[PDB]
């Protein structure tokens, strides 16, 4: 179950998508995010992505709809997770480093302290090596 701190973190993630701060994520904003993460969805693809999440059918994603998606996470999806992993593991060595995570967050327009980046890595790190491997990443997502 979600906690206060975790809901507040998902709200911060939502604000990285909601570029114009109007409280909804549009296809355009989703496209911007996806491209900043190295993906190249078409217009129709973006519409399909929003449609999966858009509970009230208004064509945009509000925070309760975003949180509804995040709450459930993934369940028993393989290939999308490897693609997401590769977004972060830009050198391809199989480990997400704090520098790699910070670079991603900077491309999304989030400026974080070193403490904050380390805290993020710590939350997903299981073995304590200070990096996130794929098995760790899968467990975070599911
Ligand atoms: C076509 C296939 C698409 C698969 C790629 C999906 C890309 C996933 C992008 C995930 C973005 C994550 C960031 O928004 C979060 N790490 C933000 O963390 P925050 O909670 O603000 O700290
Ligand atoms: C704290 C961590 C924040 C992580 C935010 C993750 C976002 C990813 O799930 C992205 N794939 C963006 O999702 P969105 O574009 O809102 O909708 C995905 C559509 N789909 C359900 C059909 C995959
Ligand atoms: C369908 C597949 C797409 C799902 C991608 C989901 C993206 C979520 C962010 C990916 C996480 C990568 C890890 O290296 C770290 N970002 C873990 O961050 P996290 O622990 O989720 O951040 C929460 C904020 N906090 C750490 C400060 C608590
Ligand atoms: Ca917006
Ligand atoms: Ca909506
Ligand atoms: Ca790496
Ligand atoms: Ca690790």
């Amino acid at each position: 179950q979600l906690t206060e701190e975790q809901i507040a973190e998902f709200k911060e993630a939502f604000s990285l998508f909601d570029k114009d701060g109007d409280g909804t994520i549009t296809t355009k904003e989703l496209g911007t995010v996806m491209r900043s993460l190295g993906q190249n969805p078409t217009e129709a693809e973006l519409q399909d992505m929003i449609n999966e999440v858009d509970a009230d059918g208004n064509g945009t994603i509000d925070f309760p709809e975003f949180l509804t998606m995040m709450a459930r996470k993934m369940k028993d999806s393989e290939e999308e997770i490897r693609e997401a992993f590769r977004v972060f593991d830009k050198d391809g060595n199989g480990y997400i480093s704090a520098a790699e995570l910070r670079h991603v967050m900077t491309n999304l327009g989030e400026k974080l302290t070193d403490e904050e980046v380390d805290e993020m890595i710590r939350e997903a790190d299981i073995d304590g090596d200070g990096q996130v491997n794929y098995e760790e990443f899968v467990q975070m997502m599911t």
